[PDB]
């Protein structure tokens, strides 16, 4: 019926409604660190988030999104493998039922507890919807989360989850600074790929940071209490909202570091 992460509507069935699932530039992938090519032609990333305007937090039934005002160049990504300015529209996570799984990308087959995705669209295209129809329409920063010490900057997000427990709920979520979620280092890997959830459009340039951020066990635990279902429906915990690694096919992963 509609796609999800269960046995009957899980990643393995997506191809039936979204044939691009078996495409040539599908995400995520495993990052073989010994095969990634260092490319000294890659510029350092430029993350300008001093003017970010968060608006809302929403449970959409497959994850929770923090949405920003993208009506102007307030929170932008440039540099790196990118040409042009990319505006931040929303951020969301992918996580598992246990600490040993949850991230989309893997590093030498290592899975992380979760993966944060900061989603950006190419301003030359005027709006998010036109951006997704272009091969260079989106830039997604992926950041791994390992369990260890708490991430102070993530606490504001953890505390509001109680209020958006089920699909379709939202809460005002202003004055949230996304800079509190960045690792100290901006070294990355990059490859041409796709969205990791339906419609799996091949429009993304992936920017996967090397350094994971740490979250406490208690913080990740809160993620696992959200629900996939809407209010008044049988309870289905929102966990394992990740897709298996896809074949790299004709692609090369480039590293910004050696
Ligand atoms: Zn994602
Ligand atoms: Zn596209």
């Amino acid at each position: 019926h509609h796609w999800g992460y269960g046995k009957h509507n899980g990643p393995e069935h997506w191809h039936k409604d979204f044939p691009i699932a078996k495409g040539e530039r599908q995400s995520p992938v495993d990052i073989d660190t010994h095969t990634a090519k260092y490319d000294p032609s890659l510029k350092p990333l430029s993350v300008s988030y001093d003017q970010a305007t968060s608006l809302r937090i929403l449970n959409n039934g497959h994850a929770f999104n923090v949405e920003f005002d993208d009506s102007q160049d307030k929170a932008v990504l440039k540099g790196g493998p990118l040409d042009g300015t990319y505006r931040l529209i929303q951020f969301h996570f992918h996580w598992g039922s246990l600490d040993g799984q949850g991230s989309q990308h893997t590093v030498d087959k290592k899975k992380y507890a979760a993966e944060l995705h900061l989603v950006h669209w190419n301003t030359k295209y005027g709006d998010f919807g036109k951006a997704v129809q272009q091969p260079d329409g989106l830039a997604v920063l992926g950041i791994f989360l390992k369990v260890g010490s708490a991430k102070p900057g993530l606490q504001k997000v953890v505390d509001v989850l109680d209020s958006i427990k089920t699909k379709g709920k939202s809460a005002d979520f202003t004055n949230f600074d996304p800079r509190g979620l960045l690792p100290e280092s901006l070294d990355y890997w990059t490859y041409p790929g796709s969205l990791t959830t339906p419609p799996l459009l091949e429009c993304v340039t992936w920017i996967v940071l090397k350094e994971p951020i740490s979250v406490s066990s208690e913080q990740v635990l809160k993620f696992r209490k959200l629900n996939f279902n809407g209010e008044g429906e049988p309870e289905e915990l929102m966990v394992d909202n990740w897709r298996p690694a896809q074949p790299l096919k004709n692609r090369q992963i480039k590293a910004s570091f050696k």
